[PDB]
């Protein structure tokens, strides 16, 4: 017997897409403050299969650089899940347009991210849509990995299973997923976490997408790093981005060995 706190007010925007969007509410007494995603389960297809899945997930995580599940509310038809709230916004808005930001806090934030990544495929977990509109910056400016709509579980009972679903956002995605049949879910992963290093550091996206029909990725193939945005990329995380975006996800760096990269336990 004791009420007052857990009626939030939506507040006002933070992020609205197509299933939705995403709130920042404050609890009407505790004053607790929460994102919360709202998404109408409209029809019986693109939902009944799709925001289940997401909140299932959810649940199992519990490491500080993932963004947290505090429950959801499925009264009628409508679906808000309580998600933590962080302050500090995306990091795509960290990252100024064709100049990216201080090679230190770059360092900083791709720690933190490959910590997340870390901690998610360690308990069989792949998020299979990195990016820095999917990257958060909480109170004290440090990084979590969030929304978890496109995730999936490709471990577990120490078995590792294999995708070929081809989902994510171009730009960020893995050649495997548009010339393989089947495929390892943590290069993936890996890939992308390059992507976003690139930007960070670069400000811009290397290609439109991973494919020998894009030019700009050809020419990475070739290495032709004279050309943006590598040129605007200091020698050594450069050297790393090398290693994290092989085509051949056989050849491609693990995680483990991106921790033993010069840049990366470089002190900056
Ligand atoms: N799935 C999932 C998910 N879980 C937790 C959160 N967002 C999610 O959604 C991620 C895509 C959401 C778009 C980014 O959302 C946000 C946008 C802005 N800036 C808005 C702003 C404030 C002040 N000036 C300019 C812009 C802020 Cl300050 C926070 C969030 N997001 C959150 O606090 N939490």
């Amino acid at each position: 017997a004791v009420p007052f706190v857990e009626d939030w007010d939506l507040v006002q925007t933070l992020g609205e897409g197509a299933y939705g969007e995403v709130q920042l509410a404050v609890n009407r007494v505790t004053e607790e403050a929460v994102a919360v995603k709202i998404v109408d389960m409209k029809r019986a297809v693109d939902c009944p299969e799709n925001i289940k899945k997401e909140i299932c997930i959810n649940k199992m995580l519990n490491h500080e650089n993932v963004v947290k599940f505090y429950g959801h509310r499925r009264e009628g038809n409508i679906q808000y899940l309580f998600l933590e709230y962080c302050s500090g916004g995306e990091l795509f808005d960290r990252i100024e347009p064709d100049i990216g930001m201080p090679e230190p806090d770059a360092q900083r934030f791709f720690h933190q991210l490959m910590a997340g990544v870390v901690y998610l495929h360690g308990i069989g977990i792949t998020h299979r849509d990195i990016k820095p509109e999917n990257l958060l910056l909480d109170e004290r400016d440090n990084l979590k990995i969030s929304d978890f709509g496109l995730a999936t579980v490709f471990r577990y009972n120490n078995r590792e299973r294999l995708l070929n679903k081809m989902c994510g956002t171009l730009p960020y995605v893995a050649p495997e997923l548009l010339k393989r049949r089947e495929f390892h879910a943590e290069p993936v992963d890996v890939w992308s976490c390059g992507i976003v290093l690139t930007a960070m550091l670069a400000g811009e996206l290397p290609w439109d997408q991973p494919s020998d029909s894009c030019q700009e990725y050809s020419d990475w193939k070739e290495k032709k790093t004279y050309l943006n945005p590598w040129k605007k990329i200091d020698s050594a995380p450069l050297a790393l981005l090398h290693k994290i975006l092989v085509e051949n996800p056989s050849a491609r760096i693990t995680i483990p060995d991106i921790k033993k990269d010069r840049w990366y336990n470089k002190p900056l």
